[PDB]
């Protein structure tokens, strides 16, 4: 027992990280098969950044301008293209360390692991959620651009995130591996509004189930609620609406604990209306929304890769 | 910016995990050079567990009784010895994936990453502290025994922890890699008192520095304190005493923020006496004690391996 914010083992991804240099800028790339993926803003200079013309900037570059280094080994670049906000550099060698992998665009509220890297070298790994407003609350310093987020299912790495920028508000934004931003963001240095964020209700409930499984049970109460009544409360507290699809995905946890989903909603209701009265749940004094129902079951059942 | 509970990249350790089976019990081993390390309780059965006679149990075992499997590859065991609470199985092949490594006994209050494994396969990675009472608050299910904790400095993995057991209170206990338990624990199924635990004061202060660096500054106040006055408060709130050695290690963070260590103590004092008044610091509604001063600087300066 016990419950922690657990990341995927990062080995399969560490083997894919490289450094990509263009002019004076260095950041991280992802080397899969014979293609290196990185943020297209590697080709910008400081003047370029307020409104880069990426098409014009890329035209002034040739294959030999992109320096790609994997540990000590230099890779030879034989083609380049821009897809959306990512650059794809074709190299002459397939990465021998390439895992089975897929590219996925995840949904808001889903979680993934981030391998933070600088100069193509891994620094640390942590678990994140894609916020409902399509930002992530990460830990990234300058030089972390091109760090990726991923999930692993058996032997298969599903890459879902590549880091591009920190917004002036101090949260993070980036793309899928086809170079499409999550959210309304663009790769230029402007103030950019991230929408209203909300709490991921289905995750909080998953985490409450996790707490019961681990024997934190003090917040269980004598009440129940309806989906409609609960959603009135959810809206007041800036929680995402709970749908029957959400209730359905919580089914396995409901079965395991014998606590019906709507009874657990009535617990959550009481916590939202009354707070925690200075108590803790799984070591936390607020309601945690960065564990999916899938995450709770995996951690509580101990799936490996 | 941003601040997360970040684990070391786990790749170097994943390459060292194996499954070790003796009779009906399977758990995890660590394969370094030509030696596999695992918890000695692999040789017990259910009857054995209340007070195993490990010497007598081991005498009934031969090299060929220890089945060691690394992925699909079976290893040949050519020697066995018990050191303290660990078994050391000599195998005929050096692990080709062995990193530069050291074995270290860490101090209470130090942090490390855990790679949770089942049947020799990695499941997840997370960051922990060794509690002042020499327990860890992990996430371990049955079959996780032999999972290890580690730190990495450049290319060198310092192994500090091997998981042995969950206590009836639901916290975790284990050994260094020489098989010496942290704390008073023994590898037999009895009720075992873990001492009074305290909060790791030097870590809380490191984390407050981290919050200032990231722009969470609301708890900074107009006050200062002395080491003696602060320690009166620390004792009332079951915090570890702060020593000048602690003040010294916080020096770099003090320099970076320009906030003297004792002024940050006066902030912490006010938080202990007044609570957080329903506010948060770095996304937390309690005082976090699982980041060392070294951790904060690394994360805030972005060191790689
Ligand atoms: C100005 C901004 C930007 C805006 C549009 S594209 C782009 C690339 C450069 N940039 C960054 O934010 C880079 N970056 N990413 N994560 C960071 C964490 C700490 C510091 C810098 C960081
Ligand atoms: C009975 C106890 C024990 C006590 C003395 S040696 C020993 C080995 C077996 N054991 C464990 O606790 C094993 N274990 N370790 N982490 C766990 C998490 C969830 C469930 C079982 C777990």
């Amino acid at each position: 027992s016990g419950f922690r914010k657990m990341a995927f083992p990062s080995g399969k991804v560490e083997g894919c990280m490289v450094q990509v240099t263009c002019g004076t800028t260095t950041l991280n790339g992802l080397w899969l098969d014979d293609v290196v993926y990185c943020p297209r803003h590697v080709i910008c200079t400081s003047e370029d950044m307020l409104n880069p013309n990426y098409e014009d900037l890329l035209i002034r570059k040739s294959n030999h301008n992109f320096l790609v280094q994997a540990g000590n080994v230099q890779l030879r670049v034989i083609g380049h293209s821009m897809q959306n906000c990512v650059l794809k550099l074709k190299v002459d060698t397939a990465n021998p360390k390439t895992p089975k992998y897929k590219f996925v665009r995840i949904q808001p509220g889903q979680t993934f692991s981030v391998l933070a890297c600088y100069n193509g070298s891994p620094s640390g790994v942590y678990q994140c959620a894609m916020r409902p407003n399509f930002t992530i609350k990460g830990s990234f310093l300058n030089g972390s651009c091109g760090s990726v987020g991923f999930n692993i299912d058996y032997d298969c790495v599903s890459f879902c995130y590549m880091h591009h920028m920190e917004l002036p508000t101090g949260v993070h934004a980036g793309t899928d591996l086809e170079g499409n931003f999550y959210g309304p963001f663009v790769d230029r240095q402007t103030a950019q509004a991230a929408g209203t964020d909300t709490t991921i209700t289905v995750n909080v409930l998953a985490w409450l189930y996790a707490a019961v499984i681990n024997g934190d049970r003090w917040f269980l109460n004598r009440f129940t609620t309806t989906l409609n009544d609960f959603n009135l409360v959810a809206m007041k507290y800036n929680y995402e609406p709970l749908t029957q699809d959400h209730v359905d995905i919580l089914g396995p946890l409901s079965a395991q604990t014998g606590i019906a989903v709507l009874d657990m909603c009535a617990s959550l209701k009481e916590l939202l209306q009354n707070g925690m009265n200075g108590r803790t749940i799984l070591g936390s004094a607020l309601l945690e929304d960065e564990f999916t129902p899938f995450d709770v079951v995996r951690q509580c059942s101990g799936v490996t890769f």
